């Protein structure tokens, strides 16, 4: 659980600052200087340079957003997120991992065989370095006119040492004899316009002497001209610093790179540290020349950068991101349904709350802005649509994108009972007892008490006093339970058997004008600990029918079964 | 509909870059640099300063946060969020904005009578500058041990022109004049130690000297010393450009603001540009002193920068963020609860998947660095848990915010937990869906079902239950005790103990023939109905058998107390 910093305030910590430290293991983790390496870059130009072109896009949704997904997508959905990023301008798109995955090498094949690429579009494939799987990859693309093969390994500190157990010159021949194969392939499959990409996979993890090393290594095997380009991109395959400092590394390695002009050098953020469409954007201005993503930015764990909001950022300071999001709701009505990922309420551009104003005052701003904007357009005779775009509190005309602004003007039944009472109700427990809420806001003590006085408190019709249980000792055998109770005040013995304790209680009550069918039941312990309480919920048809929810809390698993059983009937009652 | 774009590529665009341009009406933006004015900082330093020390925090949650909600918070919800920040270690918290919202005052005059405030947390509350508001907040505070009293208003090009057409003087004013009444209303409240926050409201949008001028107005008026220094918050309101500009521009307000030494300079970014993380990391690093954002990132729009992110940014570093996020779960809860709006599933250190592996490889490499740390540890006779991460792919131990690696697997409308309830009637608690993933990444509906009963349901060494019998007390609150029949590799063998019942009689028996069981949770379900029915049940335990593994245990049975004695030896089974 949450327990308070209590730790002595840094030495030096202002006097205004009365912080403690926490007990959080920091010990266990290092700058990054120390964990990677400090920066190697000597009079750094990005923080001077302003973006005023688009970069080129490769989206990566239909392999590296695919990955990512619990439930992933079928033919029909891979082929709507193709067409999708075809409609929208893209022309560099990533369409699977051929040799890991049979769907994706259907899925290709089914691409290619029915001519559905167009001539402005270049399909990219994922392979690892193993020749047999490059082989695989290069007959997964056969027939395609154009192709990028996109190989890599990972050259981190970290997996040289725990993952490969492998020096900086064995580490660089996977690559390299990677290279080599894509060559000797390339010469075996004529027509086919094939481009090569590498990544050293956890770049951001490796010694940049080194990433720049292994990348001319493998320039040097795939000999690239001005006119036919390798790709080299770096990922932040963990983001794992600040994206001043990947930006850095971009710079340096944009600068130090062999045969640059025959190098495309791309980038791959993740959001590890929630910046990367910041470590895009700065990576992009210290001179890389394009950038992989995915719309809204799907792909494991934080994901990818969102191609939308590097996209929508160029837009809104002037710059034309060369890609269609005139309609934001229908790129995100299909990037949902591809996914079955929503887009958040907060998501730049395109979630549900980006254009709202809630508070009077914004509002009266955003008003005031539009009215200034409608007046200096019929001056000039113009459309206020063309004009400059000059809004308090909105980035964008929300119309630019098929949006609207919108001038906007539970009990938690659920977190209170689990947080307060240790009490994790079913589902339709939650339903049935939120209604009760409604018509008795409820404080979170007036929800207990109420609960308490449903649930736990009555004891008429019914009340159980004490029973005795002679279980089978074999599996199988029957239960028997005696039990004194109470109806209506009057004490009376039932009797009854069943295959538990449970059954046998709820066919004993049956003598005693009480037909009680159980319908589902739930328990759940209390605490950690071998004589820890027990929660439990029965659901229960209940005729002298009406289908009701009781509750009991006992230190037996089998007395706080019959205590839920004893609640369910008072409650019908 | 969506128009692929079809005009001219840029001149000068490389031949291997096929865009076109779109038709989105561009000419309708400007650059920052024309839309504000460039911003150039030639010598700045932040480049080079590595974050090594926590800022000081301000919560905002029950102000920014509160306003941008569809539904605004309760009095209980607000409750509920101030306890969760004083808890986590904020010592500074806006409470509302109590001259403009009759539930905010209520809400402050609240935890002042109820005495909800620590001593070590200061409270600040939003006011416009009109007089009368001013007055209101004070009176709002009444009471109040210490109060940050944070009065706002906008500077920005575009807002002096259409929204107050007002030349630089009448706008510096409307601060100066509310600065004055500041300094007014705190003389009048002597048992009260007060403190003040003023922000240039829209300042991304507003000329860095005109900033600085309307802040040194408000400084002179206010009086500040570094015993006791006044606020300047410095607002993203919109979030303008990139955040590498925000810093530039922090850094320059930290060199140029008049008596630095008697300022605490506040970052309060917003999201628009999806940039707002990054802009606080480089304003700090730029000299800035505090940053003002919300759990999770909301506020309005786009949101306020997310505190959660921020904190473990500099965890994950090796900086302590003198806030505990030792329990996400609990704060994310706790959040969704307060706000009534989810934290999305890729959201960094709290969503859903941020600590899954659906990629063998990264499987397998994960494996291999949890595995090397094992050996590490071993060699040093240290805990795994106290060494240095070394782990791909994981920027974080899972378990240093109370959260667990997930491997996950794809099942051949599909995964393991829908399956597992849909074709065997079995609704697995998560930790255990966890644990059985593993197993299965060390795949088809069948099989799946074939490892699940190989791993849980089959084995029947070391240890077999024959028959039990268990002598329950009939009175609530006594004890039972049980006599047990059980093979021990083979070896019939009788067992007795009690216990608060026959679940925990049987763990006590259990001790005595070596096996130590020590129950961590427990869960029972029903399976079909009538004279059909049985009962799933689900033990998680530390398990010793003559070093301890936590782990599940599966029963299934007619009887309930039946199913739960199977599923500690299925536990004990599965720990051997
Ligand atoms: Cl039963
Ligand atoms: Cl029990
Ligand atoms: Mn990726
Ligand atoms: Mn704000």
């Amino acid at each position: 659980t949450i327990v308070k910093p209590a730790g002595p305030p840094r030495v030096g910590q202002p006097s205004w600052n009365p912080q403690r430290a926490s007990s959080m293991p920091v010990n266990r983790y290092r700058p990054f200087a120390e964990e990677v390496e400090p920066i190697r870059l000597r009079n750094r130009t990005w923080p001077d340079r302003v973006i005023d072109r688009a970069p080129l896009w490769c989206a990566v949704d239909l392999r590296d957003g695919n990955q990512a997904l619990i439930d992933p997508m079928s033919p029909a959905r891979k082929r709507r997120m193709f067409d999708l990023l075809v409609r929208m301008g893209y022309k560099e798109i990533e369409v699977g991992f051929p040799s890991a995955s049979q769907t994706d090498f259907d899925f290709v094949r089914e691409i290619i065989e029915q001519g559905a690429i167009p001539d402005d579009v270049t399909i990219q494939v994922l392979t690892q370095c193993r020749p047999e799987l490059i082989e695989r990859t290069f007959q997964a693309c056969s027939g395609a006119p154009r192709a990028i093969v996109h190989f890599y390994n990972s050259t981190s500190i970290l997996q040289r040492r725990v993952v490969f157990r492998a020096n900086r010159a064995e580490v660089q021949a996977i690559a390299t004899d990677g290279a080599r194969k894509c060559v000797e392939q390339a010469a075996k499959y004529p027509g086919t316009q094939w481009r090569f990409e590498y990544s050293p996979e956890s770049y951001t993890g490796t010694e940049l002497e080194y990433a720049k090393q292994v990348c001319d290594a493998v320039g040097e095997v795939i000999a690239p001209t001005p006119e036919r380009p390798i790709i080299f991109n770096l990922p932040a395959t963990v983001e794992m610093t600040t994206p001043n400092v990947y930006a850095d590394s971009i710079e340096w390695m944009s600068r130090n790179l062999a045969n640059r002009e025959s190098v495309i050098l791309s980038l791959h953020p993740h959001n590890d540290r929630g910046t990367a469409v910041a470590a895009a954007e700065l990576g992009f201005a210290a001179g890389a020349d394009r950038i992989e993503g995915c719309l809204f930015g799907n792909g494991e764990r934080t994901g990818n950068v969102c191609l939308v909001t590097l996209g929508l950022n160029l837009f809104s300071r002037g710059v034309d991101p060369q890609i269609d999001f005139s309609n934001i709701d229908e790129i995100r009505r299909t990037v949902e349904y591809c996914n079955q990922l929503p887009v958040h309420e907060r998501h730049p551009y395109g979630g549900d709350l980006v254009y709202t104003a809630f508070s009077g005052s914004h509002q009266d701003a955003i008003n005031k802005g539009l009215d200034a904007m409608k007046l200096d357009a019929d001056a000039a005779d113009c459309d206020v649509d063309d004009m400059l775009w000059q809004v308090p509190y909105l980035p964008i005309d929300p119309r630019d994108v098929g949006r609207t602004y919108e001038a906007v003007i539970k009990g938690g039944v659920a977190y209170i009972m689990k947080t307060d009472h240790g009490l994790s109700l079913p589902r339709r427990l939650q339903i049935e007892f939120s209604q009760v809420i409604q018509k008795i806001e409820v404080s979170p003590k007036e929800m207990w008490d109420a609960f308490a006085e449903e649930y736990l408190a009555p004891v008429r019709p019914l009340e159980r006093i004490r029973q005795h249980v002679d279980a089978a000792d074999d599996d199988g055998g029957t239960t028997s339970i005696t039990a004194t109770v109470k109806i209506n005040g009057v004490e009376t013995e039932i009797s009854g058997s069943g295959n538990g304790p449970l059954a046998a209680f709820v066919h004993a009550l049956a003598d005693v004008g009480f037909d009680v069918a159980v319908l589902d039941y739930y328990e759940h312990a209390m605490s950690a600990g071998d004589d820890a309480q027990a929660a439990a919920y029965v659901e229960a048809s209940v005729t002298i029918s009406k289908t009701v929810w009781g509750v009991g809390i006992a230190p037996s698993i089998t007395t706080a079964s019959l205590r839920a059983v004893v609640s369910a009937v008072n409650r019908a009652a």
